[PDB]
């Protein structure tokens, strides 16, 4: 077997291996990439994602959202705060400001020090889940706005026409700014592209290994876990490296840069900062291996989760038994 001991590993394509998106999905898993749970994708260096980022500023932030903590510095939940609108323009310089900029550090490995000791007693902003896209028109290769669809995907393998949509989404980050542990709707992939600005650091479970993440959250936020089967699906939780090898939870870690791909795989829990101001673009997507994964997802039905229009119709087709309780929460 390919990468028994579920390393996070980093790919090179060259630009002939870049024309075909799923092929060199399928090679990457061919060498075991997806056991990690996460993957790095450097694009060939003839490739771009568009010319320039000069005049983005004026792309709009709807709701901003304060990401505010509660609990201890290794474990902890946050809830977001909707703040009023403000171009990016108007992000940027509030991210660069003095109470919101990166402190100063030596390498990737003390930044990571100061976030896990200090995030808890700050409150960053975050520009999350923007319907949009950054890439050119033009760019032909390994364009998020430019995928196969899931819903075509389910079509291909189930031969079941549905409903529903899949556009990319856009995050603008600032120092701090936090994504809790989760898996993707429905166990789906990802994949992001950071397209500007500073680092972004991940920390994934192998998929094999999902299960031994859950029962940790579990016992460590208990009154979560009475309330919602699935409460990891509400995207609060988060949990620091050290208290995770206290617990014997295997995990990796890697730190995404500009100009650079990452791939999420079926039910890989991952959790992640951002180092200072950039934007990320993502979007979900499915292979013929994702099925199988999305039939036996779990869901959350307490209500909290509150999903896309589109995921209606993958529980409806995949998991009919479910159906009722699901759109339950979701009504
Ligand atoms: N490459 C970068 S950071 N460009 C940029 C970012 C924000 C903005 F408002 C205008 C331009
Ligand atoms: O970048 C973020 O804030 C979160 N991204 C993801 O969880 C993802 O791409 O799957
Ligand atoms: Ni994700
Ligand atoms: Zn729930």
């Amino acid at each position: 077997a390919q990468n028994p001991n579920c390393n996070i590993m980093i790919f090179h394509p060259t630009k002939e291996e870049f024309n075909d998106f799923d092929k060199y999905i399928a090679y990457m898993e061919s060498q075991g990439a997806h056991r990690a749970g996460l993957a790095k994708i450097i694009p060939p260096k003839e490739w771009k994602a568009r010319e320039t980022y000069d005049n983005i500023s004026e792309i709009l932030i709807a709701t901003p959202l304060q990401q505010v903590a509660s609990g201890r510095a290794g474990v902890f939940t946050q809830y977001h705060k909707k703040k009023k609108a403000m171009t990016v323009g108007e992000y940027r310089h509030l991210a660069n400001s003095k109470k919101y900029q990166t402190p100063p550090h030596q390498n990737f490995e003390d930044l990571e020090r100061k976030y896990w000791k200090n995030r808890i007693y700050n409150s960053p902003i975050y520009g999350a889940d923007i319907s949009g896209s950054l890439f050119d028109e033009n760019t032909k290769q390994w364009n998020l706005g430019h995928l196969g669809t899931i819903q075509d995907l389910l079509e291909k393998e189930c031969g079941v026409v549905i409903e529903g949509v899949n556009t990319p989404y856009l995050y603008f980050g600032m120092w701090k700014t936090t994504f809790a542990w989760h898996t993707e709707d429905m166990d789906l992939y990802s994949i992001n592209y950071l397209h500007l600005g500073e680092p972004k650091t991940w920390y994934v479970v192998p998929p094999e290994h999902g299960q031994r993440l859950e029962r940790l959250a579990r016992e460590l936020f208990p009154g979560s876990s009475r309330g919602c089967g699935a409460f990891l699906r509400h995207k609060v939780a988060l949990i620091s490296p050290t208290v995770l090898k206290e617990n014997g939870i295997p995990f990796n870690r890697i730190t995404q840069e500009a100009g650079e791909f990452m791939v999420t795989f079926p039910y890989g829990y991952h959790a992640g900062f951002n180092h200072g101001f950039n934007c990320a673009e993502a979007i979900n997507f499915a292979t013929p291996r994702w099925i199988d994964y999305g039939k036996m997802a779990s869901q959350c039905s307490c209500g909290e989760a509150r999903v896309t229009f589109s995921m209606d119709a993958f529980v409806r087709i995949l998991q009919p038994e479910r159906y009722d309780l699901w759109k339950r929460g979701q009504d």
